[PDB]
């Protein structure tokens, strides 16, 4: 139905969200932040403005129901405290704004972190579902699943000459998935199909289809500490350190790239090398970066087969099993893979569209990475004193 809801549960949303939530909801839940739409492409927008706008009021009634509660209490990952507030919780749609200016869409959104926090995966993926279903009226969830297979197939015949049986794949694509039936049907596939699935982000999928919920954190958690810790140069040490001080045996992966690997590696010190399980790469040479990984943990003493490697920078399934091939000897892995699983469909693009933090108790933050042209920041004074805070060139 054309005004139906495209969101109808509060868990079609990504793991690290709630993840992070309920660590913003113990430790600072009373900091604000703002964030912003970006569309990365060419692209524009604007003229789905207004149906964006009335599926932001739809999310205002998403409400976690009972069987839901019961799931997310059966796993290790929460406390009751945060369980009863999570059951109370609405999104509250005057916190977006959403305009239109020279045909470009704009969306902002401020708030309380832990209120505004929840945004980010679900309203892409409602735009993302928007945009899909009026451009590519023809595609088919059959379309989907025989383009799946394909790339199951090649995947097979590329490496049928190794032990592949450490291969381990994530679904992370969420939140530029062609649209919600799509990531299901693919999602199911493979988990029917492919052994090597792990697990999903999505946390309805995690509980409709019986695997496991993956992911940790992500760069929001690190940007905001740039306004929450007194010292600059070491808020990324305090966002490893508050992370574990929530989670001390459990989500141990750290992203490395707030800031760059170097910078990472200069804070990533025995105690957190140990304390945590493994590093995710999102920027820069994915073979350079693990190999100083690994350099790391020799350094340190940590024998780097009893650590994870998480790679997840826009992959496809070849892309990983190349990497797979380079590193499976050496050190544990997984794939994450994004709309190279959720929106691969002959004749239909995929959008390049993110929502990232901009503010954090109303001052700038940012994310640097080993890529150019991730910035999203428009304080180029801030950035330039983030670059001295962390010894940066
Ligand atoms: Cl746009
Ligand atoms: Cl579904
Ligand atoms: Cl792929
Ligand atoms: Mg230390």
């Amino acid at each position: 139905q054309d005004a139906s809801p495209i969101l109808t549960s509060l868990l079609d949303t990504d793991a690290y969200k709630l993840h992070m939530q309920q660590a913003v909801f113990h430790h600072y839940r009373h900091i604000t932040v703002a964030a912003e739409f970006r569309c990365r492409s060419d692209e524009l927008l604007g003229v789905y403005a207004d149906e964006i706008r009335h599926q932001v009021t739809l999310m205002g009634q998403l409400a976690l129901t009972s069987d839901e509660f019961i799931y997310l209490s059966s796993l290790p990952f929460f406390q009751d405290d945060y369980l009863h507030w999570l059951r109370d919780f609405r999104f509250k749609p005057e916190q977006v704004s959403v305009a239109v200016h020279d045909g470009k869409l704009d969306i902002r959104i401020a708030g309380l972190w832990c209120e505004v926090i929840m945004w980010e995966v679900p309203l892409l993926a409602v735009i993302s579902e928007i945009v899909h279903r009026r451009r590519s009226t023809q595609v088919t969830t059959d379309q989907a699943v025989q383009q799946l297979r394909t790339k199951l197939e090649q995947f097979n015949a590329l490496s049928a000459d190794i032990d592949i049986t450490h291969f381990k794949l994530m679904d992370f694509g969420t939140r530029r998935r062609f649209s919600r039936e799509i990531q299901h049907t693919v999602v199911s596939t493979l988990k029917d199909e492919f052994p090597y699935l792990v697990g999903t982000s999505n946390y309805d999928l995690a509980r409709t289809l019986a695997l496991a919920p993956v992911g940790t954190q992500a760069h929001e958690w690190f940007q905001a500490h740039q306004q929450i810790s007194p010292t600059l140069a070491n808020s990324q040490r305090v966002a490893l350190q508050v992370w574990l001080d929530e989670y001390p045996n459990q989500l141990g992966i750290a992203l490395t790239d707030c800031i760059t690997m170097d910078a990472f590696l200069r804070d990533f010190d025995l105690a957190f090398a140990n304390r945590y399980q493994g590093l995710r790469h999102d920027s820069g040479d994915p073979i350079e970066w693990g190999e100083k990984a690994i350099a790391h943990y020799e350094k340190l003493g940590i024998d780097p087969m009893k650590k994870v490697l998480v790679f997840s920078d826009n992959l496809d399934l070849e892309k990983a099993l190349f990497l797979y091939r380079h590193f499976y000897q050496r050190i544990k892995l997984v794939f994450g893979i994004g709309t190279r699983l959720t929106c691969d469909i002959p004749d239909v693009k995929p959008l390049n569209i993110v929502i990232k933090l901009v503010e954090c108790n109303d001052k700038p933050v940012a994310k640097l990475s080993d890529s150019p042209g991730k910035t999203i920041c428009q304080d180029p004074a801030f950035v330039d004193q983030l670059r001295k805070a962390f010894a940066l060139p």
